């Protein structure tokens, strides 16, 4: 009980995992859509109280930094035979998307608006619901029995998934203090501005698990199945 | 009263109206941007509670997509003689200006700022209102008897009219339960993330009605004052 | 034909030039990218009835 | 005589050698042209039975992946002052040949058709053999003592080296079974079709041991006059 090295250590690890999770910490969420390329664009936003992301059917498809023809896909997919394409099916659609929560979020206020490429949730803007509560659906990211993530995976190997994708959730608050009552609601709208985002496309998913997801103690579920990020609760 | 086909007809399409209209619904809005060359943009967003748009004076501007000048241009917008451009007057600038609302919305929460190029809305900051309730103004867009939107069209036939414009409304809420009271206030703030937005270049009005409004039974009003959507309540 | 001539070719390449170098040899190019959308997915082959098939040889 | 992890592995390597010196195996030919900028162009084929590579004056040039005066130069090699080049000597020119057979080759039976740029074999049409039997002048390239492969090197160092170039090989068989009688003729008609064929441009003589030679078991022969290859014949 005398080294004090270890004792310091393992709380250093263990303030960091609390204080994510305290009512003064960040919540993220990290949108991943993965290209036929085998490229992968990720969004990430880190906000207090709660966090999201909405992207358009034209945001989510592939754009490599340094047309024409891929306008007039977009136009052939908001309407059948809508457009004047050279191609049946435009490579820049993403094949699959991953969503990642941290393990602040509370999973029982994740909601997800996947629309068509018009952005509409659900066929009819008359008959959509604006989103769906997908929290039972997240696996648990863990290392060494911690959970540090929660994801939410899904394919899009159909010609006919043409999407938008808006995704939500509420920083976890197991107290009775309501960070959006009127003693703190300001606090919150002071939040929205203050969210930080990010966007970057990885060549490969091997460059985004070496210089994205490890360097930043992020949590990541690969392809193979094979989980990533750093358990921090009573850990040396 | 045996025609069971006939009266599930009728409650279906009954039930479309009235969803959209609870607070479980969606509202919508739409702005329109009309240029010299035929041309539209449209600017949608679809969200729950409330929705809304927010444009620069560039973002407006007509982009075809697949500007040297056309920066010029902007810097003698934004103060006369301070910019080098080749032409007197950009066709890249919106000729008019059309807002729709979904039925959805409560008419007496719109709200529009028309700013200047510099993103003013009433010549200095610190003369502003930062909004106009403009709901007077609004016409309805009916089909068949019923409410299918809301529109305001507006020309910028001057020179001068130069813009930056943002709108707003609140969804219909007849009841007494505030959406923003304390034990609702965290699902609208969930609700800014999960609003999706849409937006593209249609080559005519033509192209707009028939690919745009027509296949996704949202409400419209050409410059002929004609009327389109889809009249849904106690209807077959 | 090769492998190089069976890859997705649009009528009206450095890159994949460095692709297929990376293809003959593992980490022998310097391409841009992981996958190349260029590359087939699957063939099939057919032959006329006239074929006596006990004889096809690939 | 009980370690029969040697005695297979000893076996697997000979059942390697003898294979491929069977009628069943592979009979193979390599035309490596040499350019100034020290490239190297190599074409390959691989074939049953038989095998052989022909190329043009034009089609034995550097091609750099990823012009016009390269047009004229041809036109003012095939006749002299035929073009209108702005060139004395093109580098695009091979400076040297080697073609290299595989051991599985009948050196007595190669044959070799190294025409003019005009692809005549002698000069003039009619008083040309369509090929020389170069096989004496083929050097065994060797390792450990093994035969793995046969070179005949040749410099093209003067302005009038401009060529084309055909070379052939059968695959030994000392057996009385002709290859070529009736019973499998058309077996040898469909080996026409089945051969394969490579060809691609290494930047330097370096990365062609390093990344084609090498790791493919092929035989080699260097401007140093080393030999590279894997000897296999009753070796571990």
């Amino acid at each position: 009980n005398r080294d004090f090295a270890g004792r310091e250590q393992r709380l250093f690890n263990s303030e960091q995992y609390n204080y994510n999770n305290s009512l003064n910490g960040e919540v993220s969420v990290w949108v991943y859509a993965y290209y036929s390329d085998g490229s992968v664009l990720v969004i990430n936003k880190n906000s207090q109280y709660k966090v999201g992301i909405s992207e358009t059917f034209k945001a989510l498809k592939e754009y490599r930094c340094g047309s024409y023809d891929e306008c007039e896909v977009n136009q052939s997919i908001y309407y059948p035979n809508g457009g004047d394409a050279r191609k049946f099916h435009s490579n820049a659609k993403p094949r699959a998307i991953q969503i990642i929560f941290s393990p602040s979020v509370n999973v029982r206020t994740i909601k997800m608006a996947k629309g068509n490429a018009v952005s509409v949730p659900d066929e009819y803007l008359q008959r959509s619901h604006p989103w769906e509560a997908t929290g039972i659906k997240y696996r648990k990211i863990k290392r060494d029995g911690e959970i540090v993530g929660y994801s939410h995976y899904f394919e899009l190997p159909h010609e006919y998934n043409s999407i938008s994708l808006a995704v939500s959730g509420v920083h976890k608050n197991p107290s009775s203090y309501n960070v959006g009552s009127a003693h703190n609601v300001m606090d919150v709208f002071q939040s929205c501005d203050l969210a930080l985002r990010f966007c970057n496309r990885y060549w490969a998913e091997l460059e985004l698990v070496n210089h994205y997801i490890s360097p930043n103690a992020y949590p990541y579920l690969d392809i193979n199945n094979h989980s990533y990020g750093v358990a921090l609760s009573n850990r040396q």
